[PDB]
């Protein structure tokens, strides 16, 4: 009962062995490392702090590396600062220059081939917005009308409202960053400013040289990216949705509409999605989030987000532990209050109806209708855990995996609580293990229903292809059942007809040797009946069937063996009796 | 295509005749007057500024009066300010006293009978929170443990986390405020701190003395209120949901969950709901809202809100017009992007299935499936406009009302654009007027489909009970139709077989006298056919039916009358031909 | 509660004025005249016997004329009879000859161009089946292998298992027969051996010369017909399904499968279908049908048949009245036992979702969910009665028509009980008349709900386009309702608190002047409350709302006016009270 995962950006305020512990405990599933800043030294240090604290507390926490990505900057400015009037003209040169309210240079020299007359250019994350008046490839200059006035520092950023920005997929830096990732077996890479499938593939070819197995999560920041969302997922292992980055190049009024649409588009293909940035940015300074932040976090989860990220709140903020705690809270809250029936019905239409998904569909329905405590998902890679996650069932998903690393990849998918048990070969071993693993988590006990799903045989496993429904043991008594119903109720072992005379409410299941004429008045008042020995037309049997009470005759030493007063559940079909609550 | 209504709190920054115009133009449906502050003088002044600007621009804008309501305050403090340590004790006296870090009085003398040992008390809108240690009715004092430290000014407020706060429904002030309302024929009263049905009824009995007809909108600020949400609506004409007020007495983490549930519960009964407070509170100082504000506004509209309110943003803020403009924008945006099929399907299950609703259901489906441009709703009171609004159809609802005032009451319900046309007696007049009214709005023209709904006969009108589907006129030609289909296509009047020889794509509807052997090669290549005179088995008719082309034979002077090249729509059944696009 | 219509073939056993009465009374909706046999003299005689008996008993009964149709016969045989061995050869000559076990002629001389080597030919309704060995157009002879042996009389029939039998649409006889129809304003023509649209059109061109307005019902007897079922209905007013005729050319094992599919294909377009032939053919000799006949009749009605026909059973059989009685019985039985929910749901998917149908859909659902007693359908032509019938609602359809003849056309459509009331011009007249007409049938009284549907304005009526839900009057008392519910219950006018003391069950609605402290104990025990005068927060009002009892305050002289002990129904919303049961 936790479901939506929490990604936390590690920083100064959270490097310590102490605070990493307190964050794992507050509910941190995935540690983010931002390579926009900081050296490989600093990062390698934190990776070790994380790995050790994690294996001490014995919890799966994954590592995510966020590439800095390609970008467009301003070359230094005269005096450092320089101003720009609100109705004037500025020249955007492709050759480096000192800054001036007239002449002014950018690090992306090819800008001039991407824009055109009338296109907008945004300086310093949208601080001041220009607009292209004319273009001379002669001088290689872009004359622009300054629309909103304001200042301009040196190495400040520039954004081109798509505009097929023609930067490469990855920096040379990025390429170095991501080789570092491969060296530390990091679990995720969050590729920045992705916009075409190429941009992802540039990272995947690097990974395939090393046969690295890392999941690759695009960061869709601009129109080109939004537009190519299907094609990008086609080639990607997940997805991030940074809204702060995205809000620059596209209007904030339009942003949530897109956020919804992206997350939807992930869920459709079962790719995990992270909603990122601007989540609880008040909690850097304060110890409790605003209402509109609490609202936005929740609406992420209502939009369908496998996970939720924290940037500065945990990195350099004043209150890291509190921001993690409060993140988990808002999650549990706005999940508590959501209708899994609609939710499932919704995904049943949304996701495609195909041989790959057949089981995800059956499992999710079966889980909802029979109220199963846990779906134990057996995975090598994790596809089965994600095939089950994507259909969003109330039941807690449990991913039993031999691969430690695929376990960490699971830590981000929705609803999946992963465990590492060692490889069984035979389907039979797979099934019995599952049932063991589910009980040893503690989330399931003897009463509960469990759905065991996996791809078998585990060798030729492509997709998940079988399910088993399983009661977690284990009939305390049994015999010949009469009737076909079932009930729960506290026992009342009766030696005599007078051993239940002036002390009888309903709501109990009576346990005698047989039924006389003197028992038949008392039986009808009761809930159930367990007679010791007998046959199908016996006095005990006939009186049960007739009065519509579920019973079981032919129970070995029922009076001696089964205890008095203990609550029990009988099942007419099967002819089994159980310890407490059953199904 | 506007749908979600905008309520704006008038204030200093927006009293002027000029700025009221600019706000009506930015999209203001309802002017709010907050009687928490300001004198009847100031309010009467603004009511006249509003009424005049509104009738000059010829737009319906309603007036809403927000009562101040009952409250709990602190009696003055020694030196004005007084401090309270974080682990100490403070005494909450029921008898007035000067303030002290020990002794300390409240205006609600009966507080002591509502609380109990362990209950929490919040000072100055939650600034510092106390907790009840012990109670002596002897001294009539409440000893409390101060949990969070902080200062305390004089006449500051106090909140008791429900706790059946036993204040009355309305102040004596409120009673005076609301009589003022009745004197100016104000359209709404937003009763503060409502929590039981009584509290509403207290206002309704006042109104019924005057036979005032004003809609009464509870403000649900505390648990007792939330808990009684059904019973309150039973007796209320609408509902507000102030979150700022609500966030005090209940945790912000839990707030949106409740917001959703309330709005739902309104939609279920078709009571309009206003989402209020903390909407775009950044726009008081700034000219454009944040992303998390833009997100929250939208998520209001996704939750299902008939309207959206602006407090300080339009009242005393720096940027009033911009905040109204941007409100409308975020509305249009997050409506644009929402699935009216799910929406309708959702409300079809959600609202009850009853004689009163039958027609709302039929109209909403009929509207979705046939893609009707406008649902014209004929109302005396407005119940029909709300019966249609509650099922949320894409179609623009138009409320034709004889009552000017019921028109202003409509201005708040979802999707309803009201107009005042004068009373027709006969159903026939009602129908023809409607069709006229719909066209004169300009939103519908000749191609369009229209659903006309009302309660008839208009006398014994209790609930809406009839609908008519109506094509907005008006067959330009007609005759004997052959086939049963229909198409749109540009004409090609052919005098000769050679009058369409070497100049023929498909996509056209040919208009000749009859069909020869020499026409029958060209007809099959075309979209439709209109022959001048003929019978059912004619050369013209038989060749159409056979080749599967919709045609009409027997058209009076078809070659002379119907123009060439003009786009036209023919209907095989009926045997009608139309000006442009039809249905 | 009758629904499925009964067509009866008039004959010797049923010509009499006496037996025609007894058949109309047994439930005969449509009199069939078979022009396969008998002279215009005999038929004109029966048409008058029918018209007179029908207008005497004041019941609508229609007249259906069944054309003999084109056919293939054998030219006379040598000695009259002639035999054919089981493994031998016979010659099918195109030139007339005397019969012989070798040479043998047929009236359809063109047979030879339709068949081919291997095709089967059936003699004497399938008595003996031949198969084409070789063809010589030289001698114009068809050499065939005789497969099943048997005798052969003279002018006996011949069938060619489709095989595009190339006969014309109609005999010259048929053409004369159908002109006779036009002269007697007969209501239906059942065209025999139809197989293409042409075959129907041949009858429709004849009709259009006379502007006759008669409905044309194909008889689909062979594969070509089955195959062209859609295209035939496109051009036809209804459809018959003679199984006896059909069983010849196609295997009996395959017949019901086709019957189902046809009837379905009618319902899809709302064309009425008659299931014909071999219905209760045991009842010609016996007085009560077999089980398998009773089964087949019902299964017709389950397949979705607008009507059911009787051939010999009523024509020349021994027991005509009994066969009609028993037909009606089996109908009522197997309708009684059928789920209108599935049925409607079924037709909602089956029939197309279009502007023409919108109202049929709404009306059918509205009718099912609100349990309306009668759908009164106002029609000039009858399309509205059929647009409603096709969606099969439990509610009894009533067709109010100015046209006497369109009333007789209605007598065959499913569920429609037609009446002739005189033309109203205004929608208002149309509505009020309807309500009158429904009550004057007697099927609806004051409690009942009614759906009034028609195409308006009645001038430009193409398709049905409006509905009104209407309670059949008429509030006996009214006033200010409190609460929103409603109940039924017997009154108990109380003058005193003691006027209901020691004589009080629940289940009653109390009628006093006002409520004291001494009434408030008794009110909570009751069902409803009607207090004489009062306001909304009155003692009477407040005690109702609080205890959840629907009440109405402000009822003029309620104690004096409304009677004691009479059963009554109150409605909290509206604030109306009614005579007995309401809605
Ligand atoms: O609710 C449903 N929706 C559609 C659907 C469905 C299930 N598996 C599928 C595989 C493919 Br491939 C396509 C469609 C389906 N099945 C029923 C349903 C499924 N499992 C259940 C268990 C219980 Br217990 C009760 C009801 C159901
Ligand atoms: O149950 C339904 N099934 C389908 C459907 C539907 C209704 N009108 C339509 C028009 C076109 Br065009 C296409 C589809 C529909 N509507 C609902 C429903 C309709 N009218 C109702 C009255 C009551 Br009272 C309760 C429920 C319903």
């Amino acid at each position: 009962m936790r479901k939506t995962k929490i990604v936390c950006t590690i920083g100064p305020a959270s490097e310590s062995e102490e605070m990493i512990e307190k964050l794992i405990n507050a509910g941190m599933n995935v540690a983010r490392l931002n390579f926009s800043h900081g050296s490989h030294e600093e990062h390698k240090g934190r990776i070790d702090t994380i790995r050790k604290v994690a294996k001490r507390l014995d919890k799966i926490v994954a590592i995510l590396l966020d590439t800095k990505g390609p970008e467009i900057r301003t070359h230094n400015m005269k005096d450092g600062i320089i101003e720009l009037e609100r109705g004037n003209e500025v020249i955007v040169s492709m050759n480096e220059v000192e800054g001036t309210p007239e002449k002014f240079s950018v690090t992306y020299e090819n800008l001039i081939n991407d824009v055109q007359v009338g296109s907008y250019i945004l300086l310093d994350d949208g601080l001041i917005e220009l607009q292209v008046k004319d273009i001379d490839h002669a001088k290689k200059e872009v004359k622009c009308d300054i629309l909103n006035s304001g200042e301009l520092k040196n190495k400040k950023g520039v954004n081109l409202p798509g505009v097929r920005v023609s930067l490469p997929g990855i920096t040379e830096k990025d390429a170095e960053d991501i080789r570092f990732g491969i060296k530390e077996n990091v679990d995720f890479i969050a590729a920045s400013f992705v916009r075409r499938p190429s941009d992802v593939l540039e990272i995947r070819e690097i990974l395939e040289e090393q046969k690295a197995n890392i999941s690759v999560f695009p960061k869709i920041e601009n129109q080109e990216g939004i537009d190519n969302i299907e094609e990008i997922l086609e080639v990607s292992d997940g997805l991030m949705v940074a809204r702060g980055d995205m809000g620059v190049e596209i209007p904030p009024e339009k942003v949530p509409m897109v956020q919804k649409d992206l997350i939807r588009q992930c869920n459709k293909l079962g790719k995990p999605v992270i909603t990122a940035t601007q989540m609880l940015d008040s909690m850097q300074r304060n110890p409790r989030a605003t209402r509109a932040e609490a609202s936005d976090v929740a609406n992420a989860i209502y939009d369908g987000t496998d996970a939720v990220m924290l940037s500065g709140e945990t990195a350099a903020g004043l209150y890291p532990e509190e921001a993690v705690k409060t993140m988990r809270n808002i999650a549990v809250s706005a999940e508590a209050a959501q209708d899994y029936k609609k939710l499932l019905s919704d995904r049943t239409k949304l996701v495609e109806t195909s041989l790959v998904n057949a089981i995800g569909i059956s499992v999710a329905h079966t889980a909802l209708n029979l109220n199963v405590k846990a779906i134990v998902a057996a995975t090598e890679s994790g596809s089965t855990a994600r095939t089950i996650s994507k259909y969003r069932p109330h039941s807690d998903i449990i991913a039993v995996t031999p691969s430690e690393e695929t376990a960490r990849q699971c830590s981000i998918v929705w609803g999946v609580q992963p465990v590492v048990k060692k490889g069984r070969k035979s389907t039979d071993a797979l099934l019995n293990n599952a049932v063991a693993t589910a009980v040893e988590t503690g989330r399931v006990t003897n009463g509960d229903l469990i759905i065991i799903t996996a791809g078998v045989p585990t060798g030729e496993t492509g997709t998940t292809n079988m399910m088993k429904i399983h009661l977690v043991g284990d009939e305390i008594a049994n015999g010949q059942g009469i009737g076909r119903g079932s009930v729960v109720g506290t026992t009342l072992v009766a030696e005599t007809v007078k051993d239940l005379e002036g002390k009888d409410l309903s709501d109990k299941v009576i346990v005698t040797n047989s039924i006389d004429e003197t028992f038949v008045p008392y039986v009808e008042k009761a809930l159930g009946l367990i007679t010791e020995e007998n046959g199908i037309t016996s006095p005990s049997a006939i009186v049960g069937l007739e009065k519509g009470i579920p019973t079981v005759v032919g129970v070995e030493k029922a009076v001696k063996n089964i205890s008095n007063n203990v609550l029990v559940t009988i099942d007419a079909a099967q002819g089994k009796i159980f310890e407490g609550y059953a199904n």
